[PDB]
Parts: C-alpha cells; sequence; structure tokens
C-alpha cells in the first residue's frame, strides 16, 4: 500500500513523522504486510489551499491508501476502524477531523521491480 | 465529494477562492450534497512541473472529483457539463482548457466520522 | 493518460524535463496516443514528506498513470515494462527504485474540451 496524507502545513508538520509510525502500524497488524514496507507521501497544504467544512477543526486529517485489491471488505472496515482509534488516541484528533480513502488497483495495474504486480510472489496473502 | 484542483500558479493563485465558491455550488446543485460540505485541496504548481500541449492555454485547469459510486452516467455527465459552463462563465476559461476527472469509490472503502461510508446515515 | 510523478526534490529535479520526454515516448510507442497529448504534473517532494524501505535508494520515483479503461492487459503490461526499460536505460535508476500505477477510468467519468468523454471522437484507438 501507498499512503498519502493532506493537511494543513502548520498542524501536519508538528505530527507527520510520529503520524508515518501510526500509520504503518495500523497497516502491519491489519494487512499484515512487512514491516520494511512503508511508502508515505505527505502534502502539508497551505492554509489557502485547503477547504474543509467550518464545523470541522484545523485538524482536519485526508488519508489516501492505493492498495492491491482484493482484500475482504471485513478487512478493510477493519483498517479503516483501526487508523480512526490509533489517530485519536495517539494525537486526540476526533474522528470527526479524519477522513479516509481506499483506492484499490488490480495487481496488473501496477509495476513493481520492473514487472507487473500480478507476477509477483508476495510474502504475505492479499486475500 | 473530495475536490483536487491543479493550475499554473499564477493563474490558479488569483482566482482558486473564488473557484472553490463555483465549484462548491456546482457540486450542491447537481449532486444535492449539503452545503456544509466543502473539502477542497489545491495544487499551484510551477511551470517547471507542470506539462501540456500546445493547443491549451495557460489557463489549463485539472479537477479531479473523489466522490461515491452510484450516481447515475446522466447525473455525472450532468455534473461535467454545470462545471464546464460556470468555470467558462464566471473566469473566462475556455472549457477547451478545462479537465475533470471523476474518481468513483465504494461506499465501504471510505472511512467517515469514524465508520466506513456504506453505513453511514 | 495523465501522468503524476513523485521523487525527492534534489534527485527529481535535475532529471524531470528529459524524464517527461521519456515517459511521453514510452506512452506514444506502446498505447499508440497522438503525440501531442502530454500532460505531465510533476510532484518534488520535500525529505521530511517522503518515506520509503530502506532497500530503496533516495532515487526512488512514483509514477501514477490516469488513463481511460479499456486497453487490455498485455498491452498494459507492455506499457509497464517499457517504462521500467528507458528509464533505467536513460538514468541509470535501478528498476527496485521505480513503482508505477494505473488508474483506469471509464470515459463517462471523463470531462474533455467541454465534454463527456464517451463522445469524444478521439484520434487514435483506446482499444
Amino acid at each position: 500500500p501507498q499512503i498519502k496524507v493532506y493537511g494543513l502545513a502548520e498542524k501536519l508538520n508538528p505530527i507527520k513523522a510520529e503520524l508515518s509510525n501510526i500509520l504503518h502500524t495500523s497497516l502491519i497488524e491489519v494487512l499484515q504486510i512487512s514491516p520494511e514496507k512503508r511508502f508515505h507521501r505527505f502534502f502539508p497544504l497551505d492554509k489557502l489551499d485547503f477547504y474543509y467544512p467550518s464545523d470541522r477543526t484545523d485538524n482536519y486529517l485526508i488519508i489516501e491508501i492505493i492498495m492491491f485489491e482484493g482484500r475482504s471488505v471485513e478487512t478493510k472496515k477493519q483498517l479503516l476502524r483501526d487508523i480512526f482509534k490509533k489517530v485519536d488516541e495517539k494525537f486526540g484528533i476526533s474522528v470527526y477531523d479524519i477522513e479516509i480513502t481506499l483506492f484499490e488497483i488490480p495487481k496488473q495495474n501496477w509495476g513493481i521491480r520492473g514487472i507487473p504486480g500480478d507476477e509477483l510472489n508476495l510474502s504475505y496473502k492479499v486475500e
């Protein structure tokens, strides 16, 4: 999985190092990926480049996860739940200020180490 | 829906605040979302980070919309047409210079307010 | 096809102009798109905004290609392999340091030059 995190620069920049650890722990625990396979991109946004509802706070976080298609509905829902729980518990950011979107990609639409994703023999199960 | 907008910094930055207002009106009117649900991210690009063909002017605008799966084809085409119309009318940007891409995501692949999107009310 | 490229700023900025030429050539040759249709966006990242595994280098390069659905599996796989080969050959970036992801979008989900993409008469064949 690839993660892309968007947030207000003044709020995201102080926490992004620990947020990276937290999010990676969630994908290890729920998706059973190798602890080594952390691919994260952070986009701290200027105030004028980020609009969110006036009843949310500036802690508002958008998390996009690009991942191999094929996981069960239950595993995916468990992932969303685990990220909500761990970010809230670690930073006190309310679940109302967190949004998560899973982008599923067929294995054959993904290139890794020079070959299409469906020709990889992975060390874990995509179910 | 979540919107991501891309354009040359010196063209997008003077207009992005008004453009946010226009795009939110369009999503409200066509998709019938509640008027508080504005989620927009803007990406003003340096000229060295943005390549587009010579038949597009420096007004070229890319508008990505990430939304729940489930709208009809007619609703979605009306959204594109409404965005094309309203952005052209408000800013004088030719429709030739506007690109819109809809990323539909199954409801169960979204986490909102702590729960999966297929379980919201 | 729309291309988005992500890499560390000090590594991506010296190569992005030639890389753009390399990527466009690959899409022309494999997808047979009209050679004027280059749409590329570059995202040079700060060191603190870019996490990748310890068995990758800071040449690590992410390539996202958003394209009309409808190409064959073999054509898409040929696109992946061609980009890997030509990027490796031109810049000496090992193919483990390159990752490619195709985002396929139905034609009616795209607005181009004022109309939905399923109503466009194209100058090439999508498939």
